[PDB]
């Protein structure tokens, strides 16, 4: 063991910004890095291709156009081809788009002309699109990491990436298939969801179901892959077909590697198609004839020193893996339970929580997160009790009464604790017909009805509905308290601990602990300087990702959450000597080490894949025990095909009540988020020096009393907007049908068009009671 | 069919005949979350536990009722009109279909009184929507 | 019947099914879902006797399941029902072929039992 | 001519009152609980002893949909 | 965007004949999402389908 990649599971995610640096983004390599950043840009600005358009103008170029008007005084195809390249663009726009964008031009300084006409051409293609968020991959040295790789001259790497897509070739997603599996509990789930039978997995048929045998089966799958080395730095595309070798080409990705020998993956470009034009994708996540450009696979490396060494990074200890996802609309939101935390949980045996030892920097993330999902779900910003409860606090400078782990403040602690759901799911709930066939955990709390209505009286609630307010794997079936989400065993664990006072806290934590935010902003500084980068990198591109509920979620789902698909997973150190924070973990996937070419490669189980499948699987020896030994495209396969219909589909459940609105998973897809319309009318204070302040003239924002300018300001910050209108999704026009499976549809081509959320700074609040760090929802349907 | 008619621009939204088929309606709900002020002496104050009402700012307390008095909901989602439970389908045609039933259930928008407003902003009539739905 | 290669080479794989008008919650309640009749004839007297339960189980529809007659020598005559099949709610359409829910209908099968007394005793 | 057979259908003896009138198997139905039918002791066997409404209540509803 | 759109082919043999063809039968949506479920119109669409003008000039050896 001595050289390994990180992170062990590099994330990827969609858009369709160009993949060059200066207008891409990266998967965060340190948690909570930049969550007040007021700076950020997630979608391609006017100002980045202006910039680009200007550095394409070195050095050669304003001379030989001077030249060109003198051996000019239209062009000409050679002309206009020896401007065009000399010109940097051929990657960013096809030629004859740059060609016949000149072709047209008026001559008769002529720069500016062109440079006008080369502007129009990026900024249709660019602005304002969704900038890719790559990852790059890492190699260490070991003894153990410790020390990024550093090449010297004579020193070489060379990487090797395979990735597939296999969603179009394999079952439905009904359900979790683990809901039903037999298990001694983890950290993650409870066995009393499979032994009470609270949410029973499903059989899933096949998708595309009419390509028989498996061998034509294969023409469902798209893979590619490349290599690169510290020794070309050229990008390479990872391109694949489909159908396998009419056929679209899919392009999955793009790989770079730098002279440090640093990998670089991008994405796709967020296309999905049918076969067939008039194939609707009318599901949420099981629509035949259909491919997207997702995919998942198979990272290694080959160290090569100038002696002759080489060293192969290679076997499950030392590889990583890359799985691409849907963009994330939110990037400073952080879901309430992350991939990470999945992670942590799947190595820990329910029975044995009530040994977990917690610091309040375990506690601290369930309930930051919670407080910052108030910017992507109404529910959270009007509809929470508990984050409520923090304002007030806030509000005294006493958040620090939270970190009170003596007596005079556990009534203060367990009322907030008491509000949260418990995952042993086994709270309000009446046991019915308890001995029968019939036996059933019923919940007495609300229930999320199915769409096929039943005309006779509900049954009233007599328990209070649990937090959070977000639904669960066991959404289909009315009554089963796993209709709703909860955090996950140990951090449940962790919050009882909290509550019953048996947590401890350093000094210095309580001195930076008078508001939430300022709480935060510390603990942001402990993982800054925290010394183990591969490890924070491990975690920073898993922290974003989401944690439940799975059906099937967004990024990944919920094989991920069982300690059997990974080869390592084990606790090294908290973040801080003195301060967890959640941990630092080492882990790894188990792979396939023959990658596109395993057996298994194209292995399912007949008709209908089930949980007795599953089942099978944990025998090693077993022929379902591939299941977890992952080849390209495995990670991937189970999420919604396309995935827009999945993302359409991950909003609002509304209940016969009307509040509060259960979200999906609104932290990466929001459900009502701040407009930049609503963000033009309350940034400003009464003095600005602007001619228009907040919407109003000069003149009749100074005519109002200041009373009056700030409760303006106020309600302009409370109106949300439902994420899903900051694009047309099918509800635009007079008798617009609008509607669930109009947005799934028109999804494929308006995702790269809904509001992007960015922190965005509030200069003077003044009285008005808005935070100096917003997060506003930028598209171009909200803009006004 | 008498409500919103939305453009590619999100706002303003036009509204058909909102004065007697209200679009954007104030909910009970929210009525009952800024209607108190913080010194009423009830064991809940404005949706908040007498304690948590109490021990904030005097500033804050009146934030929360702005707040609570500008979140308008879509007068469509005041009865159920198609757009209720797990993948319902919601949309236009929906609409016209439940409202045979549930328009004996839409939200009716009533006059109330803020006796106390302070210098939260809220006017002492306040124009309240009505139903079932958006009670709580 | 049924061969056995059918489950031993998963030709055919049973599914699971969920419940029919899954928001009524509770065993109790979801005996409301449940039409039921009874009755009685005999051989003194041929007068038709209706087999009428209601739906939801004791708004609410009188759905007639079936009518029963003995005659003169003691044979048992059972008429099924109308074929009235009805949603509680008009605008709920019965678009699947076998799972609607908000519907019923007067199909209906039960236990035919008889009791035999003579002459003298 | 394929024969003349003498079978009757296994029977709860309390009609409308059988504690098993109203059984299921809680949320979702799946051949496990047929396979635990099989053994006459066990709490599915129900399952094979009809009550009123056991033949008809696995058709579809309404009839009229699945006619067609 | 902008689809081409072949509206028909034309030949003439040595004999000064003109040979019209048609379009291939080609229609499509700007957008895959746009459903022609109207007998006679839909927005958003297009066809091949084609009508004009068709005029000569006759030139003999003398001139
Ligand atoms: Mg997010």
């Amino acid at each position: 063991c001595q050289y390994k990649i990180y992170p062990p599971l590099g994330i990827a995610r969609v858009g369709n910004g160009p993949a060059i640096k200066p207008l891409s983004l990266s998967t965060p390599e340190v948690p909570w890095a930049h969550l007040y950043d007021t700076n950020v840009q997630y979608l391609v600005t006017q100002q980045e291709l202006e910039q680009l358009l200007e550095e394409a103008f070195g050095g050669n170029v304003i001379n030989e156009i001077s030249q060109i008007k003198t051996k000019l005084d239209k062009f000409k195809q050679e002309e206009i081809e020896t401007i065009t390249g000399l010109l940097g663009l051929s990657h960013l726009v096809p030629q004859q788009q740059l060609s016949r964008s000149l072709d047209n031009l008026e001559l008769k300084d002529i720069v500016q002309q062109i440079k006008g006409a080369l502007l129009k051409v990026l900024s249709d293609h660019y602005l304002h699109a969704v900038k890719k968020q790559a990852q790059n991959f890492y190699i260490y040295k070991c003894d153990n990491p410790v020390e990024k790789l550093k090449l010297t001259d004579g020193d070489k790497v060379t990487w090797r990436v395979e990735v597939a897509n296999k969603k179009s070739f394999w079952y439905d997603y009904n359900n979790a298939l683990d809901l039903s599996l037999h298990t001694q509990g983890s950290g993650n789930l409870s066995k009393n969801v499979s032994k009470h039978r609270l949410a029973p997995a499903m059989t899933a048929k096949r998708r595309n179901p009419n390509v028989i045998t498996n061998s034509l089966r294969k023409q469902l799958v798209i893979s590619s892959q490349g290599s690169v080395s510290s020794d070309n730095n050229t990008q390479v595309p990872l391109r694949g077909k489909f159908p396998a070798n009419e056929r679209h080409n899919v392009l999955q990705g793009s790989i770079e590697c730098d002279n440090e020998g640093v990998l670089r993956f991008y994405a796709g470009n967020g296309i999905s198609q049918a076969l067939s034009p008039s194939s609707l994708n009318t599901d949420f996540a099981d629509n035949s004839n259909w491919f997207d450009d997702i995919c998942d696979g198979r990272v290694t490396a080959v160290v090569e020193l100038k002696n002759g060494d080489t060293f192969e990074i290679q076997d499950e200890q030392s590889s990583a893996w890359v799985a691409t996802t849907p963009p994330d609309y939110a990037p400073q939101i952080e879901p309430i339970v992350t991939m990470y935390d999945m992670v942590s949980g799947a190595a820990l045996k329910e029975q044995d929580l009530d040994n977990l030892t917690t610091q309040f920097s375990d506690v601290f993330p369930i309930l930051y997160r919670l407080y910052r999902m108030q910017w992507v779900n109404q529910a959270d910003f009007t509809d929470n009790a508990v984050n409520t409860q923090i304002r007030e606090l806030n509000s005294e400078l006493g958040f620090a009464q939270l970190l009170d782990n003596s007596a005079s403040a556990k009534s203060l602690r367990e009322g907030i604790f008491n509000q949260f759901r418990n995952p042993l799911f086994d709270q309000d709930i009446d046991v019915d017909d308890p001995g029968q066939s019939s036996n059933e955990w019923v919940s007495n709390s609300r229930i999320i009805p199915s769409k096929d209505e039943t005309n006779i009286a509900a049954k009233p609630a007599t328990s209070s509905l649990k937090l959070p307010f977000y639904p669960n794997d066991g959404i289909d079936y009315p009554g089963s308290p796993v209709q709703w989400f909860a955090i996950p065993p140990f951090m449940y664990q962790h919050l009882q601990n909290w509550a019953a006072g048996d947590f401890s806290v350093t000094q210095v934590e309580k001195e930076s602990a008078n508001t939430i935010e300022e709480l935060g902003l510390f603990y942001s500084e402990q993982f800054k300087n925290s010394p183990n980068s591969a490890l924070l990198c491990a975690r920073g591109a898993l922290d974003a990702l989401y944690g439940g509920g799975f059906h099937p979620g967004v990024e990944l789902t919920w094989p991920m959450r069982h300690n059997l698909i990974y080869s390592q997973n084990d606790y090294v150190s908290s973040v801080t000597p003195e301060i967890n924070l959640l941990g630092l973990r080492e882990f790894r996937l188990k792979q396939d080490l023959q990658g596109l070419n395993s057996p298994n490669m194209y292995q399912d189980f007949g008709h209908v894949i089930a949980v007795d499948n599953v089942t099978a699987s944990i025998d090693p020896n077993s022929d379902a025990a591939w299941l977890w030994r992952s080849t390209p495209g495995d990670l991937t396969k189970w999420m919604g095909i396309p995935w827009q219909s999945e993302a359409a589909s991950c909003q609002a459940v509304y209940t016969p009540e009307d509040f509060p609105i259960p979200s999906w998973w609104a932290a990466n897809l929001p459900v009502h988020v701040l407009p930049l319309a609503r963000y033009n009318k309350f940034k400003d204070s009464q003095s600005a020096d602007l001619p228009e302040i907040n919407g109003m003239t000069h003149s009749i924002a100074q005519g109002m009393s200041e009373e009056t300018f700030e409760h303006l300001r106020l309600e302009q910050f409370s109106q949300r907007l439902d994420w899903l209108h900051t694009a047309d999704l099918g509800f635009v026009g007079y008798h617009a049908e609008g509607g669930y499976t109009n947005g799934l549809i028109q999804m494929v081509s308006q995702w790269k068009n809904m509001a992007m959320v960015m922190a965005r700074p509030v200069e003077n609040p003044g009285s008005s009671g808005i935070p100096n760090v917003v997060y506003v929802a930028y598209s171009q349907a909200d803009k006004d």
